[PDB]
């Protein structure tokens, strides 16, 4: 109706709003439908991964080549390794998203992946560039919701 | 409809990232359709009900052990008492919520209330039991929305 | 419908929770339906308006005198002047808003504005009042949403 398109402009007009601000300020960086957000801290793959689901989001992984840009300047802005959301399939060498799915978008840095399974997750180079190592290093937190 | 179903879709996307990014960065803490929120000022009672009103919300108040639990957190996070948004009644060690209503859940710390009506105000230890004092100290402001 | 009714209910909910989480904690002024925000950088003009419309929204600009003091608050809290959304015209004397229009409401200190075309940007002190100047000053840059 005509009232419904009223409210739903002031919700929408609201939503931009704190976005804005949320963005101006630097809290969070917007990709396409994806946002990309740091509580600065550093810890492993594990811990990341529950910063992130308690937060209502998940650990960050890049689809597109902007994605990964978005997330390489967080890790640039805090000068830290960003553990990305994907694993290492049995087969050593593949890697899936949590979700089980097979990784398409990659930006490994020339020669990686290198650890015959011993490395099972992946972690970015603040150029953007990947690396697949172990889980049990301290990372810098980056959630996407 | 079909257009309005895609539309409502999108902005609850985006009000689940905004959310996200603020509990991420502890900026708030959400329990059940209540959340929590603290400018880290150490007030008196009447200071944080304007603050809190004026952000368009309220003095903080648990009704539930969970809500309890959250506000102790932010509580002992500052380590700082909190006031809490319920004051005493005519009849001594009776207290009501700001909008008249009889209080429910309560959380004294073994032996409070026992102030004989010195102590309209009541503050959160930050283990989360409470203990009803007078209303002109300086407490960690937290509202709830 | 009925069910729409409750979806929006929520909506609304957990826009004025965030909103007034943002509030709260001093991340941005609400002005009826305006939002001033800022990244606490102090940088020029053209500067100002890229970050500004990078976030979403644009450089800010006082249409009425509460704007105009929301702004100002902001100015004295950081302790600097701040470039609003607004240049001078081919007729010295004259200035328009961004979009073209001509400007209703002003606040310029007694005397000015008075570079005669030499100073095409409008700096807003302190106190509230306005100043024509150059654009290439280092200003507090507020936005708008
Ligand atoms: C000890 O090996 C480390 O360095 C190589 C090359 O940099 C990486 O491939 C590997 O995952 C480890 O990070
Ligand atoms: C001086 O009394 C204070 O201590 C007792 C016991 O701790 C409290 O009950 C009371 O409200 C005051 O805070
Ligand atoms: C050098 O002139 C400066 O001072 C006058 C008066 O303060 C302003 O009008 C002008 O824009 C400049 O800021
Ligand atoms: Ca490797
Ligand atoms: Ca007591
Ligand atoms: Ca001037
Ligand atoms: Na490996
Ligand atoms: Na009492
Ligand atoms: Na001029």
């Amino acid at each position: 109706d005509e009232e419904l398109q009223t409210e739903l402009y002031e919700i929408k007009h609201q939503i931009l709003q704190t976005m804005g601000v949320l963005s101006l300020q630097g809290s969070m960086l917007s990709v396409g439908d994806k946002v990309f957000s740091t509580n600065g801290q550093s810890v492993n793959f594990d811990t990341i991964k529950e910063m992130c689901t308690r937060a209502g989001g998940n650990i960050a992984v890049p689809r597109t080549p902007e994605e990964n840009e978005a997330i390489a300047s967080i890790a640039k802005k805090y000068n830290n390794y960003v553990y990305l959301g994907m694993i290492e399939d049995q087969t050593p060498g593949d890697f899936h998203y949590l979700d089980g799915a097979s990784v398409s978008y990659t930006n490994w840095y020339p020669g990686e992946p290198r650890g015959q399974g011993k490395e099972k997750c992946v972690e970015m180079y603040t150029d953007g560039t990947w690396n697949d190592r172990g889980c049990l290093q301290y990372r810098l937190a980056v959630c996407e919701f």
